[PDB]
């Protein structure tokens, strides 16, 4: 019955980090004619509902609506349910996407209509983006040889922050020393993430609208020398870092269309492209629209790391060939989306996060290695956070967003063979929402935050474990709540605290206190050693701060 | 202005051979709705035009219209035409199917005003075919475990022929040295080609409708032990020939949905779906509908080769880990058609048809190594004729759809190096609308037909090269006209004779003297040493005979 939305559609901590198409949602739809014992939308009202469906739906359900994490919501399946079922259900409305900026999820009586009616009817595909539209988008404004041969500014690069302001679609490049902000370069679209290339050199951002930067680091007046769009919509990017192949290639990843993007490293130029359309790999079904999640670069083969969610895939993919294009497409777990590579840098673990799952790849023998379950619910690691536990020997952790657990998974088959690919603890931190887990290696402390926590003390809050106190003995190990959005000292609203990130030393460690647009933010640095408060930085061009990424720990993969 | 239909739509000897999607036009679809500004059809309506539109006009313009060696005919570009153009431009007939069973291309009226109104509206994709659909279509017969252990038959297998008997949906196991028709097995649709194991105790055959049956020739009757649907449309099947590798697995290729499959060798079991939706080599487009071509295997490494027909992509797939999957993805020529292996069964030569290319893989490399014009228009060789000529070495020759010319090329970069990948020469044969040329090591002769030419003498002949005879003065060889139908003795609507297959120890060539199903057929034997008639087979059961595969010849991929 419709009333079984209260347990689906309602907001969960860990239903809120799905997909929200609002770049894609800006395009404007043909109203689509409709069958026998179908209504028709006018153009007006299709469009709206496409709008709605596309920023709040179309994560869970697809633009295509063949599924998510949240079933097909095809015609064929929704003419069965009928209007008066669709249109109870969604009464209820949907669940809130991520705060500062999502949506709330509620629908006024008009919306649910409008929703019911929309989902009866056949939905056409946005367009395809492929060579001719990203050509045309490509622009290189600094060629190469216009540009230095050695750093021009007196800057330290390697301690520098590459900052997301967010709504603002900026960047901020900050002093990892004087917390000096060097410059604000404008992206014209909210920057997703930051890579940096294997040299350190050239600074690469993503936006969500599938929008490439590629910075200059060593000109006097850091800038864009590049850009190029390569979908729709897209979260990420990444450099090569084989050695031997340094600042040779990058690669972006699409939502819609549902591609990858391999591009010149120097100049963005767009040299091959990938559909991810395929197969899921354990039903073996065709999915219409597996999106591109996270992408990393190994360190042992010069291949890129792509993890395609719906059909749960990780492709290594091998750049030395881009004609005569040699893949390795692992069959993993379906909703694959973030994770990290170990300690050695030679095995990648990722969440497979809607079923609670790590995926463990060899990217030395090309291969699947293990799949474990967490025991948590909807692991979301970042990149993860690897180190030495006393007992254990090296693990790697990850924070979850359904509960406030925290587990650890053994990473050195040579070494510990009996902890290998084993969740050998898990315990709690200050509760559930988490985002990011972090660490260093000259840090004795495991920091994880709360950020969609629903109780404001908590998402304003960092736990952080002595790992040099951790004996493993299945007792839960104590933690220091640091209070980070009090010590930034923000009056409105409930700032959340998100995600960590050190300086090139690994002696400071950052935090975002994320606020709305019309709200003030800031960035938080906590002095390693002492578990004090160090820096707190404001600045009125500092709007929406989230993404923060080191130019050292980001360049070598230091987690 | 419609008039270009003349043009454009007119019947020629080259463009004849594309897909007709009869089986898949057996669905019947309900009626889409009209947008504003759009007349709609009824149910019935709709489906009568889809099913035209699927037999006669998907093959070249694709079954979503986005194109294939026919522009798209996307709603957006149609409803710019408008219905006028459509209709003026359809009235003028579209290109003839192949001779016996193809379309006509001719529309009543009422049909012409059909197809009009169903370009203007929004096509559905037709369904998916994946592994539950496969595996609920699985039937093993005979268990592995219950089938003969050592040949239980006294038949020369090595020389047995698999026949199709085209229009009825059987094959003819014919001896090869009695000529006697052993038994005709029926297996529902037209069967397009037969297929070896690499031991040669399975004959495996794929219907257009995509079925595939295995049958064992050990068996004292041999039957199908297995079968399995891999999709709607298919033409293309081949076994695992990597040493080491015998009778390990079987491979589909599908033109709906585009997809190939990999079956277990022993009981069709379907382990591996792959979909081929993707993008264009060249100017890197997506392409929805990328049809499974020919399919090789490889000798020189446990793969497959995989032609992709829209893409212009060769795919080499390693079946030796089917979980964490190798290929590589070689970016040759639109169009890839068919082809075979070079004499010493490590390069791929395969025709891109409509741009009159030859591309050339090295299977031992997994990489292209040459892209040739042949000269001529649109080259089929089948699996082409490789021959050690006199003077230039080593080469593989093709004839085309589109002219009289058969085509030489150089297939020995180690030992004639100017000559390798390089058209060494090009002469004139009986005429246009050649399918197939055939050779074999035992015999000095080169034979080419002319199956769609329009003239009956033509059709109904061969020619015969002396290979021994030629020089490399680029004067053109002589050759002789063996008088094929006319040896027949059957007076009919002008049959066409096709497909020249020699016996196992190349002494013998036979070709089919193919009719219509209410028509007489035969397949006649020459002897290879002579070029005299041999042998007539005649029977009430042999209709509409084209494909003939020698057991021995496929099995050890010997042309
Ligand atoms: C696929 C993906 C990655 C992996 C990138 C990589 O490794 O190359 C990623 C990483 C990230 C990372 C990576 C951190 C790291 O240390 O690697 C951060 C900081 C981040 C901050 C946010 N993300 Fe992210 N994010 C999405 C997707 C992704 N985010 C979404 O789909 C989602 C849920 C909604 C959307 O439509 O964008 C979403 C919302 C957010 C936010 O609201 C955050 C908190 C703030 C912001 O700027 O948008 N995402
Ligand atoms: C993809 C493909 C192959 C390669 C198979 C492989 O390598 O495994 C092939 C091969 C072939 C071969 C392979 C010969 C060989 O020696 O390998 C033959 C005999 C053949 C006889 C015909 N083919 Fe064929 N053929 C098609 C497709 C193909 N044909 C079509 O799409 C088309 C144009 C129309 C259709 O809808 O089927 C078509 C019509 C025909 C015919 O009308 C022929 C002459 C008679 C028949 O039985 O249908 N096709
Ligand atoms: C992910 C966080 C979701 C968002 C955002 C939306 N939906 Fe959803 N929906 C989701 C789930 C988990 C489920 C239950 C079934 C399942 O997949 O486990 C649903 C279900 C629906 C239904 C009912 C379908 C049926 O009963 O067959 C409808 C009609 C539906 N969802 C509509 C819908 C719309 C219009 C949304 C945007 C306003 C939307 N959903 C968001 C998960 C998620
Ligand atoms: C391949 C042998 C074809 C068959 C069979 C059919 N069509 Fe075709 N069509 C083909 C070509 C080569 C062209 C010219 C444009 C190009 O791609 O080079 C066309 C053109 C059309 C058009 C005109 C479209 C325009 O924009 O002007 C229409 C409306 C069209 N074809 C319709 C159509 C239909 C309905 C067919 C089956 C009855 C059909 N075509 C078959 C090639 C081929």
């Amino acid at each position: 019955d419709p009333a079984a939305a209260l347990e689906d559609h309602k907001t969960r901590t860990d239903n809120r980090y799905e997909p929200s198409l609002d770049n894609l949602a800006q395009q404007d739809v043909a109203a689509p004619g409709a069958p026998e014992g179908v209504t028709a939308l006018s153009d007006a009202q299709y469009n709206e509902a496409n709008k709605i469906y596309f920023e709040r739906c179309a994560g869970c359900h697809g633009v295509l609506r063949k599924g998510a994490t949240g079933k097909a919501l095809t015609p064929d399946l929704t003419r069965d349910l009928g209007f008066d079922y669709l249109q109870s259900f969604i009464t209820y409305a949907s669940p809130a996407g991520m705060p500062n900026w999502g949506t709330s999820g509620e629908l006024s009586a008009e919306q649910v209509d409008l929703m019911a009616n929309y989902l009866l009817l056949d939905p056409a595909a946005p367009p395809e983006f492929g060579m001719k539209e990203m050509r045309e988008s490509w622009k290189v404004h600094v060629a190469p040889e216009d540009r230095p041969t050695q750093q021009m500014n007196d800057w330290d690069l390697e301690n520098l922050f590459s900052v997301t302001l967010r709504d603002a679609g900026q960047i901020a490049l900050i002093d990892g020393s004087t917390y000096e902000i060097k410059t604000v370069l404008d992206t014209g679209y909210a920057v997703h993430i930051s890579r940096l290339s294997a040299s350190g050199r050239y600074l690469f951002v993503i936006g969500r609208d599938g929008k490439v930067n590629m910075i200059d680091l060593w000109m006097k007046e850091p800038t864009t020398v590049a850009e190029i769009k390569i979908g729709s919509e897209a979260r990420s990017i990444e450099t090569s870092k084989m050695e031997g192949w340094e600042d040779k290639y990058a690669i972006a990843g699409a939502y819609w269309p549902p591609q990858y993007v391999i591009m010149d490293g120097e100049t963005l130029e767009p040299k091959k492209i990938q559909s991810t359309r395929g197969m899921t790999y354990d039903e073996q079904e065709y999915h219409p629209e597996p999106r591109v999640a996270a992408i990393l670069a190994s360190h042992y083969r010069p291949e890129f790391i792509v993890n395609v969610k719906e059909t749960g895939k990780i492709l290594l993919v091998d750049y030395t060939d881009l004609n005569n294009l040699k893949t390795t497409e692992i069959s993993a777990e379906r909703f694959l989306h973030d994770g990290g590579l170990d300690g050695s840098h030679r095995y990648f673990i990722t969440a497979a996060n809607a079923r609670n799952k790590l995926v463990v790849i060899d990217t030395k023998e090309g291969k699947l290695v293990a799949i474990e379950d967490t025991g948590g619910q909807t692991p979301h690691p970042g990149r993860g956070a690897n180190f030495v536990h006393p007992t254990f020997g090296p693990v790697w952790a990850t924070s979850h967003m359904g509960d406030d657990s925290v587990a650890l998974i053994g990473t050195d088959p040579e070494g510990h063979p009996d902890n290998a690919w084993k969740i050998l603890d898990s315990f709690p931190a200050l509760g559930g929402g988490s985002l990011f887990i972090k660490t260093h290696p000259n840090s004795q402390y495991l920091y994880v935050d709360a950020t969609l926590n629903p109780e404001a003390e908590i998402s304003g809050s960092v736990a952080v474990f002595d790992i040099k106190a951790m004996t493993g003995d299945g007792s839960d190990p104590e933690f220091k709540t640091l209070p980070i959005a009090e010590w930034a000292g923000i009056t409105e609203g409930q700032p959340r605290v998100v995600q960590g990130e050190f300086n090139k030393d690994g002696t400071e460690v950052w935090f975002s206190v994320w606020n709305g647009k019309d709200q003030e933010s800031a960035l938080v640095v906590v002095d390693d050693k002492t578990l004090e408060l160090k820096h707190v930085i404001k600045d009125e061009r500092l709007v929406t701060p989230t993404g923060k990424f080191n130019v050292y720990n980001t360049m070598t993969d230091t987690y």
